[PDB]
């Protein structure tokens, strides 16, 4: 368990999710909401 959010200007990616940010794989870690349709927060498919 080693994650951090995210600051401003790094909110383009996830449009539905937390921001957050891995230590391990240094990336940005953006989590979605449970209920979409794809990796990326963008398109609700219910």
């Amino acid at each position: 368990v080693s994650i951090t959010k995210c600051s401003s200007d790094m909110n383009g990616y996830c449009l539905h999710g937390q921001c957050i940010y891995l230590v391990d794989m240094s990336q940005n870690y953006c989590r979605c909401e449970v209920g979409y349709t794809g990796v990326r927060c963008e398109h609700f498919f219910l």
